[PDB]
């Protein structure tokens, strides 16, 4: 596996990883922007004959050398433009993309905005509603935010506490630093940017949508309704918000099978 | 509150309760068939100007005087025929109906099969898939079934353990006896009988569908997809499988507001 950095003309110095040869599959992180969450799955996916690329998101973890605009007032459309910039830098012309949460918003924006570049998109648990309890963390002190959100991740949405904790001290130290960046930059502006207001724009698109099997029905109820209205494939993965952490083998199998489905349909 | 019995010519002697005067609202129990789960909500709903009727289901609790065919190999269509029989016996000509679980299958079967009798139906968490872990309890001894399912209700699907416990010792003593009846008669036959084969049959019907907000997404994921395909109103109630137990006030408000919406549309 390649582990390196690359700078794009928008001022972001990205940390990225890449493994394998074959059609491109790109794994976009969730809002916490931490790509070591994909470590196990990257190898499993690449071994099936794909070139797999992932990266820390701007302002987060090892991609923290970035202009303030890239991690404040963040929207799906901003993130999509940034992901296109690193795909350009890495000479990735066509890609299958995965994303969860703000990453889900991002990959739908990618598919809609850059259809020539995106083979197909997998979106998971895409936030479309403002949640005051999350937005309100943005005015707390840094260490208060990190303590609160570390707790929320572990206890409310990890979908697997043992796997979450087993990410280990190095990863959780980076996440600890990311929580205030995410809190101040994402929850107030990501949900209104959700690229799902136009159901007819989604119809017929190479989009596969998932929600966590154990996720409380209310959390992404709206995803299931919207996908069904648009005739978009909608299904479940085990766990909750982080299937690539809680169930990396099942996650990898899903990404591989879904990419293979669209490679067939393309031909 | 009227608490009484009535015998229908299919051999069932029903225990039923009624309160209030006005348009009829009928509360069909879940598979456990125990109508004291509606106690709080019956009074709240009736107070808003409705005649509310509920009953224990055949073979369950105080409606246990019933032929074996009414609580074995149970289907939505059988249950709907039984509910129509007690509505006939109580001279309830037009009704709003609520049902959860097998009760949900029942009220959708009622709406489709007896459109002239049903003003509107509210269905909650309608089972459409066989679950082997539930079906398999049918072959266990009575006491093991009761122990297993009492635990499942309390800890997994009540949506509110304190409220579940607060049903009280007499209710849980009745449920204790119902669990093996439900296990042997329901899980292997209720899901395949789900009246949701034909989405076009549901389109335009006065149906309001809910799932519990805290219910794991996978449990009734299919409900949300089917309702949306059919253009049916689909939404959430607080809690999980027993909103009338866990959140009786919110439940009653929902039943009242939904009935009022359809009385206006009428
Ligand atoms: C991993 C995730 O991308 C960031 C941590 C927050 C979290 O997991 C809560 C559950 C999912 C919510 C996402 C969400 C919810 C909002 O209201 C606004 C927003 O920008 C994102
Ligand atoms: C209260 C409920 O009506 C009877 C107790 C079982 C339970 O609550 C488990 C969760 C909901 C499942 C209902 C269900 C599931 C099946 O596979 C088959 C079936 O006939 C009913
Ligand atoms: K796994
Ligand atoms: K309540």
């Amino acid at each position: 596996r390649t582990r390196s950095t690359i700078s794009t003309p928008n001022g972001i110095t990205w940390y990225y990883e890449q493994e394998g040869t074959g059609p491109d599959i790109v794994l976009v992180p969730d809002g916490l922007g931490e790509c070591q969450m994909f470590d196990s799955s990257v190898s499993q996916i690449a071994a099936q004959g794909f070139r797999v690329t992932t990266f820390d998101m701007p302002g987060m973890s090892r991609s923290a050398k970035a202009p303030a605009e890239t991690y404040t007032e963040v929207t799906a459309q901003k993130l999509a433009s940034y992901v296109i910039s690193i795909l350009d830098a890495l000479d990735i012309k066509h890609a299958t993309v995965w994303g969860c949460s703000s990453g889900a918003s991002t990959v739908v924006a990618l598919l809609l905005g850059y259809p020539d570049r995106i083979r197909n998109a997998m979106c998971h648990e895409l936030p479309t509603k403002l949640l005051d309890h999350l937005s309100n963390t943005a005015v707390l002190e840094d260490e208060e935010i990190s303590n609160i959100l570390a707790n929320v991740m572990l206890n409310d949405v990890s979908g697997g506490s043992e796997a979450w904790q087993a990410l280990g001290v190095e990863v959780h130290a980076r996440l600890h630093k990311n929580y205030p960046v995410w809190a101040r930059g994402y929850p107030r502006t990501i949900p209104p940017s959700a690229p799902v207001q136009d159901v007819e724009a989604l119809r017929g698109k190479p989009l596969d949508w998932t929600v966590g099997a154990a996720t409380p029905t209310e959390s992404f109820f709206d995803n299931i309704v919207t996908a069904t209205k648009a005739g978009v494939n909608i299904g479940l993965l085990p766990g909750m918000h982080f299937p690539y952490v809680s169930h990396p083998d099942v996650f990898a199998k899903y990404v591989v099978e879904t990419t293979q489905k669209h490679l067939w349909n393309s031909s």
